[PDB]
This record gives structure tokens, C-alpha cells and sequence, in this order.
């Protein structure tokens, strides 16, 4: 038969809308799953949703044959600053594929190589931040991790200093950006956008989409005004050529990568490298355990890419937190065409399946009795994970870009601070996970004992 789909309390024509209304909106939806199953209907006005919790529809959904990566409210939300970007910008459109062949060419492992150097750079920035501290002073985990994140896109991508440790208020651009966030966020929860009291807030928006698009004319200025031959994302954006369709990117879109690849390829790395020092923190062999390989591998002043390609243990650590949150915590699918979803759904084409990822990586039939627990060891051999089990970057072609470097920059500086610095969960931080589209701890703040190591 055809099962009539699972969901929640409706309200009129308010749907199912008020029950997202929360600053914690991914969260409810985790335990909407968890009472509803593996997939329940969510209709809001205008809009209707069906979220995947479970492993058997997610690789369903996850075949390129029948779903291709749709534009989720939120994305579309995300559209009017990132137009199409990488990011935001259909399949099945031609600034997709151009940028995808113009751009990939950046993350291939020759160029990972270059970046090595200027991750350091930045990493011992960091290093030094928390050398330089005196008894007294905390490091507020999250914060920092950002400062980190962002300088090392700025100069790895663009070769520009945002400076972030030259400054002890967050970053112009980090205000801007998370204001826009929250804002796309929350647009999500509005009865009635037209409403005279989000005035005030679209001129807001407006002000911060501004800020942002400031710093990219700050960008592509001192790009223009440059003894160059960087080989970085820039270069490329401005002056690859599509192999397939010998065009090069218009300015427009340029403008909407720069956008993009300072958000999203900084945010989601933070919050995992935020993830992975709390869950050590709270797990304190693990840590250990992971700050012993450091020891034991970094064993030059300053690391090299091939001593971060031997922390195997560390980068299972990443992948546990990621496992657990995951900071990009879903994506978004259409059918194709007409089809049905595990033998038991029948979808029109058009219909938008959603990626609660957080909720796949509980699925307790692939991953044990225990999913709640950090243990990165469940990740000693790649190889027992099912196919679409573990999918923290998305799916097929529509699948996370900066992946491997996103790894290879947690990788790096994860391990440097597991070697020069002992850390003390003084305040018995309990977890406060901030949703702004993505997802980070907030909060969280740690004592950082040095072992006295130079650089
Ligand atoms: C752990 C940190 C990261 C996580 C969890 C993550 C996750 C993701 C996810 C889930 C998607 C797909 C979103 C969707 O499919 O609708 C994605 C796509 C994308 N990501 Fe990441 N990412 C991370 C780091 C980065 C890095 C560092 C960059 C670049 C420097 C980046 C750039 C991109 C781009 C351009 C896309 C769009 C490509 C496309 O769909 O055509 N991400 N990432
Ligand atoms: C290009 C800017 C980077 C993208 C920033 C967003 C990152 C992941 C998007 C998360 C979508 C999660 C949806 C939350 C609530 C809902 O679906 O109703």
C-alpha cells in the first residue's frame, strides 16, 4: 500500500508552522523525528516539506537518477546575498557547472599543498593567541575557532588579511554575516513577511547584505591593485575559463562566489573545530588519546602537510563530532520526476525531500545501541560504513567542494593545540548549541594550560 504520511500538530492555516517557532528550530526538529520516525510531513503556508531521519530513504533519496539537490526555503533565504553562487544556485543553470569545472581546480591535492603554508600561518597566529594569555583569561572557544576560520579562507581563497586576531570585537563581516543568517533563519517562522513590523528588520538586512558586498569591493580593489601571480581562488574565479563552455564567470557572480566561499567554506569549520574540542574536552582520554599521536607525529616546530596527513586519530575526532553535529546539518532534494520513496511513498516530481543529517547519524541500525556517544574509533575502518550513512557534506555532484580542505585545516590546527596546550573544561560547560542555519556551541569557553613547546 501507500502508508498516509506521519505529522505533527496542525494549527489552521498556521499548518504546521507555529511549532518551528524557536531560536532552535533544527533541534525541534530532531525530536519531531524522534517522536515521528524515520520520515514525517511538515506543511507550513505556502510551502510543504516531507524530513528524512533514516538511513534506508536518505540513500533513496540520495540517487542522482531521481533527485537532484533542490533550494530549501532557508537556501532561498540565503539567494538574495549568495544569488547563485555555488552555494544556492540550481543544478540545472548555467553558472552552476561553469563555476563548478572554472572553480574545482582549487582543491585539488597540489593546491591543498600551496595553502599548507598559509593554514600555519594563522594556526600559530592562533597558538600564539593562547600563549600570549595570562592566568586569569579563558578563551572563548567558538569565537576564536572563527577568527581562525575566516583568516585562513581570506588567505587562502584571497590571499586578503581580515586580521581577525588584531581584534578583540568579532569582525565587521562576522557581525554582518551572522545577522544575516539569523534573520534567513527566523524569515522561515513568519506567519506574514509584509507585516509592518519586520520593517525594520528587512532594513537591517539590507545593511548587513551591504557590509558584506563592502568587503568583497574591498577585495577585488587591492586584487587590482597587486604584484600578484597568486594561484588562489580569486585568480581562478576571475580568470579560469569554463573548459566546457569556453566562457569565463560575469561579474555578477564572481561577487556572489566571493560571498559564498567567505561564509560557507569558514562557518561550518569553526563549528566543527568547536564540536571536536568539546566533546574532547567533556571525553578526557580521548583527548589523550588524540593528544599523543599529536605529540608524537608533529614532532617539528611548525607541521607539514604530510605530518597532518598521519593524524589519523585526530581526523577521526573530526569526523566523530561531525557524526554528532553536523554543522551543516541538512540538504535539500526534489524529485526528478514522479517516483516513490521506499516502496511506500508515492511523490509527484517537484516534491521536496529534506536531510535532517544530524538525525541519519543516530540512526541506531547502522550505527549501534549507543549513537549519543562520542567514539571516534567507530571510525577505524572507513570501510564498515554503509553507503549514505555518514554524509556531513551532502550528496553526489551537489556535495561540499571545500571538503578537503575543510579536514585538512581542522586536521592541521586541532592537532597543533592538542600538542602545545593542556585544557581544562573549568566551568563544566553543558552544551548550548546556537542555530544560525548552521550550528556551533555557544558559549563554550576553556582553560588552555600551555606545556611550554615554541613554534
Ligand atoms: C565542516 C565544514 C563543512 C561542512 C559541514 C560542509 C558541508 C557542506 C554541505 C552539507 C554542503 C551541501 C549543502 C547542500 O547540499 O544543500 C556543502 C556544499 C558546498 N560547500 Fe561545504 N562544508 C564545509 C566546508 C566547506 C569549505 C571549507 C568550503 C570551501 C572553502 C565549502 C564550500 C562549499 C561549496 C561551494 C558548496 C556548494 C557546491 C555545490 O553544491 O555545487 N564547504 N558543504
Ligand atoms: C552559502 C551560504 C552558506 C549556507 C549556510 C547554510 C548552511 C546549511 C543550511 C542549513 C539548512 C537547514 C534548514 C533548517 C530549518 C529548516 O529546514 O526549516
Amino acid at each position: 500500500t501507500i502508508k498516509e504520511m506521519p505529522q505533527p500538530k496542525t494549527f489552521g492555516e498556521l499548518k504546521n508552522l507555529p511549532l518551528l517557532n524557536t531560536d532552535k528550530p533544527v533541534q525541534a526538529l530532531m525530536k519531531i523525528a524522534d517522536e515521528l520516525g524515520e520520515i514525517f510531513k511538515f506543511e507550513a503556508p505556502g510551502r510543504v516539506t516531507r524530513y528524512l531521519s533514516s538511513q534506508r530513504l536518505i540513500k533513496e533519496a540520495c540517487d542522482e537518477s531521481r533527485f537532484d539537490k533542490n533550494l530549501s526555503q532557508a537556501l532561498k533565504f540565503v539567494r538574495d546575498f549568495a544569488g547563485d553562487g555555488l552555494f544556492t544556485s540550481w543544478t540545472h543553470e548555467k553558472n552552476w557547472k561553469k563555476a563548478h569545472n572554472i572553480l574545482l581546480p582549487s582543491f585539488s591535492q597540489q593546491a591543498m599543498k600551496g595553502y599548507h603554508a598559509m593554514m600555519v600561518d594563522i594556526a600559530v597566529q592562533l597558538v600564539q593567541k593562547w600563549e600570549r594569555l595570562n592566568a586569569d583569561e579563558h578563551i572563548e572557544v567558538p569565537e576564536d575557532m572563527t577568527r581562525l576560520t575566516l583568516d585562513t579562507i581570506g588567505l587562502c581563497g584571497f590571499n586578503y588579511r581580515f586580521n581577525s586576531f588584531y581584534r578583540d570585537q568579532p569582525h565587521p563581516f562576522i557581525t554582518s554575516m551572522v545577522r544575516a543568517l539569523d534573520e534567513a533563519m527566523n524569515k522561515l517562522q513568519r506567519a506574514n513577511p509584509d507585516d509592518p513590523a519586520y520593517d525594520e528588520n528587512k532594513r537591517q538586512f539590507q545593511e548587513d547584505i551591504k557590509v558584506m558586498n563592502d568587503l568583497v569591493d574591498k577585495i577585488i580593489a587591492d586584487r587590482k591593485a597587486s604584484g600578484e601571480q597568486s594561484d588562489d581562488l580569486l585568480t581562478h574565479m576571475l580568470n579560469g575559463k569554463d573548459p566546457e563552455t569556453g566562457e569565463p564567470l560575469d561579474d555578477e557572480n564572481i561577487r556572489y562566489q566571493i560571498i559564498t566561499f567567505l561564509i560557507e567554506g569558514h562557518e561550518t569549520t569553526s563549528g566543527l573545530l568547536s564540536f571536536a574540542l568539546y566533546f574532547l574536552v567533556k571525553n578526557p582520554h580521548v583527548l589523550q588519546k588524540a593528544a599523543e599521536e599529536a605529540a608524537r607525529v608533529l614532532v617539528d616546530p611548525v607541521p607539514s602537510y604530510k605530518q597532518v596527513k598521519q593524524l589519523k586519530y585526530v581526523g577521526m575526532v573530526l569526523n566523530e563530532a561531525l557524526r554528532l553535529w553536523p554543522t551543516a546539518p541538512a540538504f535539500s532534494l526534489y524529485a526528478k520526476e514522479d517516483t516513490v520513496l521506499g516502496g511506500e511513498y508515492p511523490l509527484e516530481k517537484g516534491d521536496e525531500l529534506m536531510v535532517l543529517i544530524p538525525q541519519l547519524h543516530r540512526d541506531k541500525t547502522i550505527w549501534g545501541d549507543d549513537v549519543e556517544e562520542f567514539r571516534p574509533e567507530r571510525f577505524e575502518n572507513p570501510s564498515a560504513i554503509p553507503q549514505h550513512a555518514f554524509k556531513p557534506f551532502g550528496n553526489g555532484q551537489r556535495a561540499c567542494i571545500g571538503q578537503q580542505f575543510a579536514l585538512h585545516e581542522a586536521t592541521l590546527v586541532l592537532g597543533m593545540m592538542l600538542k602545545h596546550f593542556d585544557f581544562e573544561d573549568h566551568t563544566n560547560y553543558e552544551l548550548d548549541i546556537k542555530e544560525t542555519l548552521t550550528l556551533k556551541p555557544e558559549g563554550f569557553v576553556v582553560k588552555a594550560k600551555s606545556k611550554k613547546i615554541p613554534l
